[PDB]
């Protein structure tokens, strides 16, 4: 199979694949975009990783085929930090997705969605499928991948699992393993997509009934520990949306902040792929069958460069001083100084693009 | 003649209609109130203690007929306590709105059915005027002090802002001048999710035998999740599985399984109305409205006070706290607590929070 067209979108086909649970998932597309001109040796491949609800849209304006612009709009281009002229910025849409690659909401063999039968995934079953569906392009070896948070677990498990198919790594915002916190909101966050009575255990696709209420519960939810607290109160502070008044009937600001948020992901996500994805997110830890946290990530020789964001709430600080501290190939935490808390890696375009630049200097 | 009731006992104070500051009435309002300890000659010792967002009057002891948990501050008023009862008169009411014995939601209104959707959004503001009519309808006009976190703060920061000359000291924990955007984002959200249950009925369940426990659930582990600390959490449960479950194949974690009964030990003591009419009350909370704005509110507050913050805090970070102590000038410098149980430190470490209720009493006592 060959590259997309650059821009394009694209379908691999990477056959039937034996999940770590055991489950074999058959028939499996990764959907694929990619900017910059592959080499002749096919060994200038950047791997971004996108995130919970990202796609392979990682940069590029919106119309038709994109509702929205890509979540690092400019990230890849010439002169940008993944130069184009010389790396070949190659996106995925991770398994489990809804934006072209298989998920819940496609369809299995009986000809009807995967819906509930959609086996649970993993960080390192996502991987295997990105490392599977490059290798239908006759791709073994990437420069370098990088990502943050879903997109940093899976930069993560692809440096550890896969080192020498990769020369460096950029980890943005994850941490080693799940932490408490994060599992106890996002378990949560599927406990409301789940207690909507659309839900109809994950089988509401072509019903005409989704859980449109609980997702947006859950998506409001969620981008609170995305941002930072001071950056929210200083924003929107108590005051009213317009002249509203929430004392009969009006809205607060950020609550009409966060109500548009949630229906920006109505728009464009499926419940399904939220749902698995986040129980995807739960069961990440780095050090599962490789002795602990601390043994995998000693053993683990790939160079990376480790970034994290001061105000981040979901991601503190002290998860990437971690990873910096274990990895071998890391020189020390690169702090990423932000005020939006987790969305620092979206929004802080010239401190994530140093260190992306920093990334590719050391595949080379 | 209206009295107060035995040490232990529950007391219900008639303070008739009230008349909200939104412009609403309600009607034949009554109040929720316990006591420790005796009345002094003078009846000048008075310690209103004000409870947090799911609290009531059971400020202290154990379980027993009508209060199924013991108190949420067990030990803090006794012989000897903080509020030492030798000297003080601790009085606890249920707030306004409330579930949990005062008028509220679940309360029958004069049709003799629940008020339910018909209940009228009251203001921190409110839940002090009744408080104030509540000690008045028994014939205190004055109290000593008033100490609480949280709302429960909130409570105290509009009393002394409100009835300086009726109050001689306050403890202010864990609260801030004025509602968040983080404490308004999550908090709409929960009333949101109490409301998308199919069971929620626009408010007007009580009768129905449906009730929206999902939504309350729901409700109730994210609001728990805002008032631990990460590395508490963290250190508790890391991404441990619950007991022998796996979550492979449709398990539980650990973290999961303990907010779960948190919700549940909520879901069984509390109503889902008095939680959205009170969670609003917090969204409402704001001492500069009317006055000239914050600062200008609290410059012209002269009560002695007491504020203190908990390190760890997530949902009242401790920068609240401290513009709360730099903008009254009755405070002579932020408390700062150091513990691991972000907000509900304030209940968790009795030893640094007796010290400071201790030092709020004192303020009482040098001014009388
Ligand atoms: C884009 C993003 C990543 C960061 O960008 P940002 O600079 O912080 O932008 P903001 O969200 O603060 O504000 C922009 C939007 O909010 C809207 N908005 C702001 N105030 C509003 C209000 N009071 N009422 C309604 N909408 C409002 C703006 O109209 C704008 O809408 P748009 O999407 O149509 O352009 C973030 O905003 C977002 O959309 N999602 C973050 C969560 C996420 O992607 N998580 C996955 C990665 S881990
Ligand atoms: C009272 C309170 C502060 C207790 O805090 P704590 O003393 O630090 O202890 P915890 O509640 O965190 O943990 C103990 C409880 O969790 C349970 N628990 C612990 N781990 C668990 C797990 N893995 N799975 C399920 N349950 C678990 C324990 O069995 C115990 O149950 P119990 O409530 O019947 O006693 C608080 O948790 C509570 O129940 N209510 C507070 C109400 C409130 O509004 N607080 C904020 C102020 S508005």
């Amino acid at each position: 199979q060959t590259l997309p067209a650059e821009g394009e979108i694209g379908l691999i086909d990477v056959g039937s694949l034996q999940l770590e649970s055991g489950a074999v998932i058959d028939d499996v597309c990764i959907a694929v975009q990619r900017w910059g001109k592959l080499s002749p040796a096919r060994d200038n491949v950047v791997v971004v990783l996108h995130a919970l609800t990202g796609d392979s849209h990682i940069t590029g304006p919106a119309g038709p085929g994109h509702p929205t612009p890509g979540w690092w709009d400019g990230v890849a281009g010439p002169g940008a930090p993944i130069d184009t002229t010389r790396w070949c910025a190659v996106a995925t849409n991770v398994l489990g997705g809804c934006r072209g690659s298989t998920g819940p909401s496609s369809l299995a063999r009986d000809g009807k969605p995967w819906g509930s039968r959609f086996p649970l995934i993993s960080i390192r079953d996502q991987v295997q499928a990105d490392v599977a569906a490059l290798a239908a392009l006759g791709i073994t070896e990437v420069a370098a991948v990088v990502g943050g948070s879903m997109g940093g677990a899976r930069a993560l498990e692809w440096v550890v699992g896969y080192p020498d198919r990769v020369r460096a790594g950029l980890l943005l915002a994850v941490g080693a393993r799940a932490t408490a916190d994060q599992i106890g909101t996002q378990t949560t966050q599927i406990a409301a997509i789940k207690a909507d009575p659309d839900w109809q255990s994950g089988d509401y696709h072509e019903t005409g009934r989704a859980p449109d209420a609980g997702l947006r519960l859950a998506r409001r939810f969620a981008h609170l520990t995305y941002r930072g607290e001071i950056e929210l109160d200083t924003r929107f502070a108590n005051h009213n949306q317009g002249n509203e008044d929430p004392t009969a009937g009006g809205r607060y600001a950020v609550q009409s902040y966060l109500e548009h948020q949630g229906d920006k992901l109505l728009s464009r996500f499926d419940a399904g792929s939220y749902v698995i994805l986040t129980e995807a997110l739960n069961s990440h830890d780095v050090g599962r069958g490789r002795g602990g946290v601390s043994a995998a990530l000693r053993a683990c020789p790939v160079p990376v460069v480790v970034g994290g964001i001061t105000s981040d709430r979901l991601y503190p600080l002290r998860l990437q001083q971690e990873l910096a501290d274990l990895l071998p190939g890391c020189a020390g935490l690169r702090v990423v100084e932000s005020v939006y808390g987790h969305d620092g890696f979206l929004v802080e375009t010239e401190a994530v693009g140093e260190l992306i630049r920093q990334t590719l200097g050391l595949a080379d």
